[PDB]
């Protein structure tokens, strides 16, 4: 029993965190192999952030201007090359430790660890949901740049982000592992604002079944609900449209606990028309979006890596 | 910006994680130099729990009859020793992942990373506080006894807490790293109870701080109050003794944000009487405590915005 907001064990994004250095700029790189990936701003000066020409400030540099640290070592830059918003050295090293790995790109909604780094130093692990407006609402410090997020499946790493910037109201902004930010952002020091935010419905369903299996009942009731109704109801409260598809995922979680989707549902409604009335459910007086369906499965399962 | 649940990374605690069998038991165990540290309860079945003389069933096993695996290798067990509620297997290969450690015991209302384990694999790591009757309220299914609980300062692993056993409300009871049970537990099946549990003041206080760091002021007053008024308004909603310990602790927290400790007890006490009023603190509805006052200093920045 228990329900914790649980990361994937670490220790496989550990061995790849380097310190890469250019100029006054320190931030952190991702080592796989002979590469070293991280944030294209290592190249900016804060005078270059208001208007920065990327390309032309990459050709003014050599090999020899990055230096990139591992642990107590020295690896050596001999080329490097940009692909969106990363900048790829490789090196003269391939990492021992690299692990089997894969580059994905995540949608809002999902959830993943991230390894907060300074200096290539791992501090903590958290995790954390990509939220509809494609910000995630990290905890970061500067020199936390080039701080990766992912998820583990098997022995598998998936790399879905990489952290570039913090926003006006404390929210956080990246890209994925291939240079492509989530969300309309850029690169640079000018006006930019997170997007008014929403509820991730299907995550809240997720976490109602946890819940349920945990043995808090309390706002279980005998109603159901159309999902055309739940919809507007839902768009009242900021909360996502769900989808036919979001019922199809929550289908096990449904059939372990016998309350099917549209019933579920109607406890939703309550609670927003409502409230909890003094009332908490795992250990929250907010309803908690930041869990998955297969978050849930997972944590209820015992899945090891 | 921002406040999480940060949990140390756990690669030096995976590369010690190992699954120990005796009969038809399997659970976890940490491997670290040549033993292997693990609950003796792994010796017992379901029918000795009741009333077990672990002297009387350790004196009937031989080193061959403990079967120890990490990874895909088998460990030779050259030796065996009880301690406490803690069995040791000498094992013929020093684990030449054992990171630089120490065994420390906790005080209630002081944090740990859990890295939650299963069959010797781990699955995942999350952030929790032994509370004040003893236990952490965990995330822990069948086969997880052996995970550990630990904090990491200076790449060096101090293991606080190995896990035992599940107490009927939920909550999870185990033993520091030489086999003394925190609290007024036994590994028997017996009919113990968490005793009634209380909120940790020190860290509420702390984490009221780690808002007014953040820029979250809201819940501030123009009074203060004595240390003993405090505690007599504390202990009617369920609150520790705030102790002059805890006051000359939240000195430093005091000093960057230019709020007495006293004065920050004033408006925990406003907060107490009125409640949130629709508003949140650090994104949270209750008012949080597991992050110690080293947590908040050690997760936030050194300026006050
Ligand atoms: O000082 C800057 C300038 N930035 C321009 C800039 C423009 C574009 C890009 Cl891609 C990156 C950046 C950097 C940036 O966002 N870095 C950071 C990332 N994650 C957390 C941080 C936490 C504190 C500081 C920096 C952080 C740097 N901003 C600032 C912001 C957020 C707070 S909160 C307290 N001070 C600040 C100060
Ligand atoms: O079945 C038992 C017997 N235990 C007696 C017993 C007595 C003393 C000692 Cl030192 C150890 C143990 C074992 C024990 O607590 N094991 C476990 C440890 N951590 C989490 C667990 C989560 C589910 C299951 C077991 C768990 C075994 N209990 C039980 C409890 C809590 C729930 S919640 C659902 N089923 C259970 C069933
Ligand atoms: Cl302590």
């Amino acid at each position: 029993s228990g329900f914790r907001k649980m990361a994937f064990p670490s220790g496989k994004v550990e061995g790849c965190m380097v310190q890469v250095t250019c100029g006054t700029t320190t931030l952190n790189g991702l080592w796989l192999d002979d590469v070293v990936y991280c944030p294209r701003h290592v190249i900016c000066t804060s005078e270059d952030m208001l208007n920065p020409n990327y390309e032309d400030l990459l050709i003014r540099k050599s090999n020899h201007n990055f230096l990139v640290q591992a642990g107590n070592v020295q690896l050596r830059v001999i080329g490097h090359s940009m692909q969106n918003c990363v900048l790829k050295l490789k090196v003269d090293t391939a990492n021992p430790k690299t692990p089997k790995y894969k580059f994905v790109r995540i949608q809002p909604g999902q959830t993943f660890s991230v390894l907060a780094c300074y200096n290539g130093s791992p501090s903590g692990v958290y995790q954390c949901a990509m939220r509809p407006n494609f910000t995630i609402k990290g905890s970061f410090l500067n020199g936390s740049c080039g701080s990766v997020g992912f998820n583990i499946d098997y022995d598998c790493v998936s790399f879905c982000y990489m952290h570039h910037m913090e926003l006006p109201t404390g929210v956080h902004a990246g890209t994925d592992l291939e240079g492509n930010f989530y969300g309309p952002f850029v690169d640079r020091q000018t006006a930019q604002a997170a997007g008014t935010d929403t509820t991730i419905t299907v995550n809240v369903l997720a976490w109602l079944y946890a819940a349920v299996i945990n043995g808090d009942r309390w706002f279980l009731n005998r109603f159901t609900t159309t999902l055309n109704d739940f919809n507007l109801v839902a768009m009242k409260y900021n909360y996502e449209p769900l989808t036919q598809d979001h019922v199809d995922i929550l289908g096990p979680l449904s059939a372990q606990t016998g309350i099917a989707v549209l019933d579920m549902c109607a406890s939703l409604k309550e609670l927003l028309q409502n409230g909890m009335n003094g009332r908490t459910i795992l250990g929250s007086a907010l309803l908690e979006d930041e869990f998955t369906p297969f978050d849930v499965v997972r944590q209820c399962s015992g899945v090891t890596f």
